[PDB]
């Protein structure tokens, strides 16, 4: 059988590119799928109560065809993100209207329009087949992938490719995600694997980190400088975990935001010091369902001085979105930024906007990260610099389960996806680099 | 008496810096005043059913005593702000709030807590006196006034004055403000008068068109350059009347709004083309009281883009506030600025987070501007490149009907004020370079 | 003849994309070449005695394959540029080098590795056929092309496309140039035709245009806002046109420095008033071989303070290099920029690094443009608020005198060539744009 | 004896401030002065010559009246800067052109136009006396006083006071310096004494630590980021000392240069491990005196990679000028930026555009900092983030063989000097958070 050829290459170790271009490729892959028909089975159910489990299927699918530009990549392991959750709900809406709305414009474009949409936004894997015209990559290399597909034919991204008009997110507006043995990709998707790491935890910081390095650390987002003090919701959480890593390694303050005393100490464990427990407090922004309470808003500034001797942040790492946005507006210093990418809570934002002119704040929106920034993000993770946040893995067969973690927030840091990896812990071949930042590396476990 | 006996010295024209020096000070002047009894006369009747008229009063107040880094102004004419506006409805809260609690501080803020408030944030006019520690003006110079009022003690506003945490609005946040005959100022509030213009003419831009500067031309505002398309809120109104010259004059297009025809018509007199009346076209951003309709938010973003040939705008000039900032955070270009120095409908804005995040876009907090900025803004007025908006001048007896016709919207661009000033049409001294201008500097009238 | 029912479908003016993509394409094509056999002619020459004439061949040429992300081209018109003429000259080294470097990378990049090379980095054409993966230009369309050719798959380039590491010059580091019946560029060059210009106008401003929007209007240049003063040396010549133009349209004002009272004259046509002529005013700002003369240098700055009413420069747009440099950093303003694209005179800058730091200075390098920037600045074009500056224009079999001309600055404005185009004046579609424009449009005739 | 009260007071600990007040105010200094007479000494000398021992003179010196906005502050410590061995050897010019010529402006600067010149820029101590206007400092203040001395009369410090056109530093172009018993400075240029450190550790970072944090953390220079390749020359010279510690503690990687092993060693204890020794390494980077050698800039960039994993540097901290500059401008990467603040080996920079423009880079002039860069600056030392770097201490009356040591490279520190303060180790109030960081703070001694 040809996908266990290609795994026994893989494990090998001394398969050369010229063994990969050799070896055949198997004419269908296991993927994890939505159906096109059963997209309003949660019609009517609130969200608490949509259950990926019974939406997400395993098949076996064909392979599509090879375009130019593109990586065909067999997938050691891949991730749950929340928008892969948001898709096994069909929620906002299902995934398979864009496909087949886009589907229409060229050949091309219309391979990801399908019965079924394989889903997943991170990978880590090795790259079988390249389409014309890539000379960067080839078969055998070692990648990750980071989500952001872009077209760039219009000017619009030339000058930061987030402002490209056609771009999709890979796996949630784009077939042949990574939540399968195989995927495609483009090859301007493909980073190279920190070696490091396991096929798991290579593929776990993909989609958060560089969409936190975008947020937080890049020019595009607050810029942060050491001595800033940073407002961080959700701190061990998927984005949060990377985010407080990148402000403690900046040089930086983070005020830590969680629900738990037990996330409370992973945060202590990620080096964080100033830590506020959103429950123990019971904050409540909103008196009703219209109006907020700015003595509420008060109380988390004074909890705030409290930890930085009686300064205001100089950020705010969003993302809860309504239900916290008018007092990260409120408590952050004057001019300084609230930085979003997020609105976990509600997207109906209310804030005050006298804070906002009379102290000279901003709102900066923020989306994924272009390549550059997501080489940067990588590239700090290859230097040992960053650290993938693992908490829990699930074999390939086992998705919907590892959906419903992230849907109910049984985790803390990142939940991986075993796909081609027969068990954890493969893939590393930097054995001194890791055995350095081992402690890190398992904060989250 | 020695009040006449200053105009007559500036109205002569060959007063030397010595004369002024030896010319004796009254003992009193008259100022338009809030009185700190009245302070509670609007309460329970509604906003519009406040007349400046009943809390504005014309009275002899004794001279301050003048403190280092400080000139006494003999002010010739002054301008009605919307802050002086809010000051006569005690709205939000009374101005006297401030000023009581601050003069706690050191005796020299201490002179500012009165049982009066002489109310003005413009002037123009001519230094008496200078303070200790003053050598860049002199008795008998030609100044303008900035409404910035800064310690600069604090660290904070070293890199931009603005965020100084003691930044006041002179006029507003302090007394001795300018619709009066003398006034009290920081000498790094002042700056040259341009010589083309009439005292009127030449008091009428400072505040508004040093707010539009930093808000739309700088670097801490929205950084405009040629081929920007930018959508201008009540262009006809005090801050449009200059953000729509700075569009125009720097190689951009405006997309103005206004509420009548005959507003429409001074927007083509400035050199504009694309003008939306939101009256003829009935926008109704919000359904009811808590929710907003996003179909209102795009016939916005289709008229806009009749005008541009399908293009979204790079940055809206915004200060309405609720009623607008849903529709001019949806119409924005991905990429591009919303930036804000105000909210005159409402202070509690409500925006949709999906369109910010997921075309990065910013909302930029605005305020005022710093000496320098001030000081580019007064420099192209100077120059001829930007010109005063005055439509109707009061005499300082009258400033209670000025007030009111900004509080209930009868005027257009700048309402001006005499102060000392016998007559309008006086105080030029470059007759040819106002030749040159007179057509536009009248666009208004 | 196929070459010739092309030309005929582009002037009938009602050939529909469908009708293009029908036509049959030729086997050859007529283009101005070099032959790789005569590389060495010049040897031991000085440049000045050089002559394009003996190197630049007419010949027939084969059509090259059609790759993705391609577009094959029907080339009404281009011009000569400063790297058409070193490249004729084989300096600083031959062409060819690169070609057969680059070629051995790929069968693509092979493809430009040829005995004969064709030149030229502008182009104006309509579009005959596009290759695998394009879906925004189409047979048919109307174009001009910037000379960009990144492959992008660095992912250094993906916030500014400048970056990238793999870039090539169209028509210099690549085969298949615009000075040609027919050419083959990226579809990531392509940009849309100016509607009320004529091919050979069209194809002007190309590179000269963009180069210089980059460097004085966008934010990786030097962020010019109204009322700044730039100093522009060359002022009427092909860069330093496009920056005065740039200085005017965005509400500054420029110094223009020219050698000759006629190439005032020039800019006095183009709307500007303070220009400095160096040959009458006889600046040495070399005193000898490697010593220069401050003196001289504030001997400029005092003559630049007496159009500027005593103001320094905020930006000086430099290119001259090494005989101006010096002077550059001195005159400009505290806090300024210095942006610099060239170094003619020669690249061995010399400075006092004393004024750089003291006054918080900058020299910031620019080159070229990404596709945003070169959108940007067509854009201007097209919108009538920049104007080509053609002053002669050649038919192709005449190209090597074109190149001659250049070489030895016999004309102020571009020197435009027609390809297939049978004559000036074709390919108007705008008319009522064109007659607004006219006279700027012909200034530099 | 006043001076004796003084210092009883301030090391006696329970001395409020009204103790302060009551203080009698001595008639005459101590203080290291140059003389006017003096003045010429060292010409007809070449560099290495110039002793300072023979120019520096030990002087008692009246007490200068205070004026408003000014502090008197009793100078417990204080250190040698390079511009103390630029004024004691009177080089390029006399520091009396500048005292001279200006006073002769009003009759406050005119207190420092005396014969004699209390030089330093450095200051540890407590404030004895406030001038009128001052209520942010008080006396029996503990305080650090940075160095700029700004007048703000003029706008254009006042988005940046840096810019301001009467900015000075203090000790170096005003008298009433910091190497002294007492000095006069104006309170906007007071920060709080970080508590864990003695008097003449508190005196050390100052100056340095300022102009570095303003070169590379803040926008204004460099804006440092996680992740980045910095070349730092100097590393463990005054600059570099703190230049260095901003690299590590902002998550970017150092590349140091020394010229020592031993000073190689103090690199390794602040935590780089990337160094370069320049005398080992034997780089000559000019061929004669008007000619650079490529190859040997070539030979710097491949050292430097053999660092980084062969990528070059994203940032050049430059300070020692000609020598070094065009290698810094070569080995940058594309894209980078070269911060300069200096020009030790002589400042007649030279460099090779094409690498500027070409791969788009830049050069940023730099300049001490503003208030608010300076206490960003003193915060991260009061935090604990930044150390002082003091590697020996001399008494006041040895000043001239401070200054010497520094002149010829002896020590590595920063030098220190005590005023009144009789012996080392006193001043210490946080005994808790020095202990947390004691082994850093000793790391030059
Ligand atoms: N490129 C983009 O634009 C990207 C967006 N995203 C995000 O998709 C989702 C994933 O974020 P991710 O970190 O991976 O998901 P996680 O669940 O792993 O972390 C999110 C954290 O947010 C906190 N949180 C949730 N609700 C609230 C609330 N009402 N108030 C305060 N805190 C709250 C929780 O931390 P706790 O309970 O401990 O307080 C939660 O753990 C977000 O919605 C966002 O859209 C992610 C990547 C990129
Ligand atoms: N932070 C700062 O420094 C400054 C703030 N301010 C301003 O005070 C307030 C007044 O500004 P100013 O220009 O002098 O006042 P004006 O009254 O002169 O002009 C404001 C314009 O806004 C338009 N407008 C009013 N209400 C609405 C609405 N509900 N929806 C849409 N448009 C509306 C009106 O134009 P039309 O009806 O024709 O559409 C009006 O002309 C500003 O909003 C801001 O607070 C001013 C200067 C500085
Ligand atoms: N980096 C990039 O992307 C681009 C660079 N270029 C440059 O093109 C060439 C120059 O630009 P371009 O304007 O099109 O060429 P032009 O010949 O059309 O103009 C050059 C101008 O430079 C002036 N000049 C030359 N030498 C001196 C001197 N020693 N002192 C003062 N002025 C001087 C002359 O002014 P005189 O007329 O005073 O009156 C002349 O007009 C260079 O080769 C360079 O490559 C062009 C396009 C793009
Ligand atoms: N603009 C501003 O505000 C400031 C400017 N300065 C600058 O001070 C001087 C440097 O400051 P500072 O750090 O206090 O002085 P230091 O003497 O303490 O350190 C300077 C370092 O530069 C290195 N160096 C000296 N000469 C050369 C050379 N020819 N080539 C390469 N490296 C060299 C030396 O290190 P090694 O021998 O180990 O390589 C030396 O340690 C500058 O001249 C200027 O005065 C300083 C502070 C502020």
């Amino acid at each position: 059988r040809h996908m266990q050829e290609i795994l026994d290459a893989i494990l090998s170790g001394d398969a050369a590119s010229a063994d990969y271009a050799a070896l055949a490729l198997p004419e269908s892959y296991r993927a994890v799928t939505l159906h096109k028909g059963e997209e309003r089975m949660f019609d009517g159910l609130a969200s608490r109560d949509k259950d990926p489990r019974k939406s997400l299927h395993l098949d076996d699918v064909p392979l599509p065809e090879l375009g130019p530009g593109e990586a065909l990549v067999a997938v050691m392991a891949s991730s749950v993100n929340y928008n892969t959750v948001w898709s096994s709900i069909f929620e906002p809406v299902s995934t398979f209207g864009f496909l087949e709305r886009y589907g229409r414009l060229s050949p091309l474009t219309a391979r990801h329009d399908l019965p079924y949409h394989v889903l997943g936004s991170d990978l880590a894997g090795v790259v079988l087949r390249t389409g014309a015209g890539v000379n960067a990559w080839k078969p055998g290399d070692e990648v990750v992938a980071h989500c952001l597909s872009v077209e760039l034919e219009s000017p619009d991204g030339h000058n930061d490719t987030m402002m490209d008009p056609e771009q999709r997110i890979w796996g949630f507006e784009t077939n042949f995600g990574g939540l399968a043995q195989l995927a495609l990709v483009k090859t301007n998707q493909l980073l190279p694997k920190p070696k490091h790491l396991t096929w798991e935890e290579a593929a776990s910081p993909g989609l958060v980190n560089s969409t936190a390095y975008r947020q937080l650390v890049s020019r595009n987002g607050a810029g942060l400088k050491q001595g800033d003090n940073v407002l961080i919701w959700g701190a061990s959480g998927g984005l949060g975990s990377y985010a407080t890593q990148y402000a403690l390694a900046g040089g930086a303050t983070p005020i830590c935001v969680v629900s738990s005393p037990r996330k409370a100490d992973i945060c202590r464990a990620m080096g964080a010091e100033a830590i506020i427990d959103r429950s123990a407090e019971g904050y409540r922004f909103w008196k009703d369902e219209h109006h907020q309470d700015p003595r509420e808003w008060k109380r988390l500034g004074g909890k705030i001085r409290e930890f930085t001797g009686g300064e205001d942040v100089d950020i705010v790492f969003e993302h809860p979105g309504r239900e916290t946005f008018g007092a990260s507006v409120y408590v952050t210093r004057k001019g300084g930024t609230i930085v979003t990418c997020a609105s976990t809570s509600g997207y109906m934002h209310q804030y005050d906007n006298r804070y906002l002119w009379m102290s000279l704040k901003r709102i900066v929106g923020s989306h994924f990260a272009n390549y550059r920034e997501a080489f940067e993000a990588n590239r700090l993770v290859a230097k040992g610099k960053i650290h993938p946040t693992l908490s829990k893995v699930y074999a390939l067969e086992e998705t919907g389960q590892a959906a419903l973690d992230v849907h109910h927030n049984k985790h803390q840091g990142k939940v991986g996806v075993l796909c081609l990896a027969p068990r954890e812990g493969l893939g590393v071949t930097d054995p001194e680099l890791r055995s350095k930042h081992l402690t890190k590396i398992n904060a989250f476990r």
